[PDB]
């Protein structure tokens, strides 16, 4: 009688729970950036998450920043992604796309032709970045002129496409965490003086235009959005984070979107972090009048308190859905939970990814069953 056990309507998605798989950068790509039938595994096992949020996906390769991450831009890679819809289809989930362009956060070995990473300003972040050959420091990346902006616009209207066609019930538009988008939003990273800097009414267009183009193709209530309104993550800074994100998040109420997705401060992108904010999830419940999705740092009886309060309406967990699959059936259970291996987050095989295991067995033999049945009806001939 968990209230995060409790089956939601997400304006039509009848979820399981009220429980969110948090978007999860894996590395674990085959060849081209195309999704496998391990992904397919690796999802179908965490279908009794309410909502799966994939792991972030390029929506280009200029996007990229990481090693093995898969795309959402050649029919190849949508072949791919089908195979993974299927399954988790088949085991009566749902699931949403995570749109990514990485923005300065990349380096010319990942890039079209070695050219520079693109950003809003010509800044690099701190510190260093892993490549194919190795850890590398960061460039400075290139400043994207004002007419190339409707360009990447136009690859997340593709992006968007493809999802539609891979067979996603949804898309999230990853705005959050340092990457391209972000860096529109803050004035530490975007020191344009076009019509996309200075105001924050200019530093949050592109995201509109972004959500214009893509609801084009999804209606809004199949498009989300995620925001990290107070981190440090990636060198991130901006000059007065409260007017820009109530900003921002008073406007997103009035776009009808599936949902708005927050991050917590005590997250600095992939660990925790000791930090003192007041713009949590209680800061813009009042100014959002949809489906809200928390995330960041929760167990069980911090996620359920979220939802008993009513400062939410979904809570997302990350690192606790690597380790258990079947993370709401421990939490009805009051089982322990299986630790996450750090280790084995980033890259590698089925070790630390699919090899977590269920308290039912029979789980893992389903998920395991519509993972190879939807890779015989997918395979590429
Ligand atoms: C290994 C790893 C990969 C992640 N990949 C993404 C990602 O692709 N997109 C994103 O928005 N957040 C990503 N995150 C952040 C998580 O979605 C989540 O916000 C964070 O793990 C905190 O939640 P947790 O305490 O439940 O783990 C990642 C975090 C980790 C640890
Ligand atoms: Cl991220």
């Amino acid at each position: 009688m968990l209230k995060l056990l409790e089956p939601f309507d997400l304006n039509g998605l009848e979820l399981a729970n009220r429980m969110v798989m948090a978007p999860l950068t894996r590395n674990r790509a085959g060849p081209r950036f195309v999704p496998t039938k391990m992904n397919a595994l690796y999802y179908a096992q965490r279908s009794g998450l309410g909502l799966i949020i994939t792991e972030a996906t390029q929506i280009s390769q200029q996007g990229m920043g990481y090693p093995d991450t898969p795309g959402i831009y050649t029919d190849e890679q949508v072949d791919g992604w089908r195979m993974v819809t299927e399954a988790v289809h088949r085991r009566e989930g749902c699931i949403f796309l995570q749109l990514w362009h990485v923005g300065r956060v990349s380096h010319s070995s990942f890039q079209p032709n070695g050219q520079l990473p693109v950003a809003p300003s010509a800044i690099a972040p701190e510190g260093e970045v892993m490549t194919y050959d190795g850890i590398k420091p960061f460039e400075t990346p290139r400043a994207l002129e004002t007419e190339e902006v409707a360009h990447i616009v136009e690859d997340y209207r593709k992006a968007a496409i493809n999802a539609k066609r891979a067979g996603f019930d949804g898309i999230e538009i990853h705005s959050a965490n340092g990457y391209l988008l972000h860096e529109f939003l803050e004035d530490g990273t975007n020191k344009r003086t076009d019509r996309y800097g200075g105001s924050i009414e200019n530093r949050a267009r592109i995201v509109f235009e972004v959500l214009d183009a893509v609801c084009k193709v999804y209606p809004s209530r199949r498009v989300g959005i995620r925001l990290s309104p107070d981190t440090e993550f990636m060198s991130m800074s901006d000059s007065d984070r409260p007017a820009l994100y109530s900003y921002l998040v008073q406007e997103l109420s009035r776009r009808e979107l599936a949902y708005l997705h927050l991050i917590e401060p005590r997250i600095k992108g992939n660990v925790d972090v000791e930090k003192e904010s007041s713009l949590n999830v209680e800061f813009f419940r009042p100014l959002y009048k949809g489906v809200l999705i928390t995330a960041g740092g929760y167990q069980k009886e911090t996620g359920e308190e979220r939802l008993q309060k009513q400062h939410a309406d979904l809570v997302a967990y990350g690192r606790w859905v690597i380790a258990n699959p079947d993370l709401p059936s421990r939490f009805e259970q009051n089982a322990p939970l299986n630790p996450y291996d750090r280790a084995t987050f980033y890259g590698g095989n089925e070790k630390g990814y699919t090899d977590y295991p269920f308290l039912d067995p029979r789980d893992s033999q389903e998920a395991l069953k519509e993972a190879e049945a939807a890779e015989r009806k997918w395979r590429r001939l």
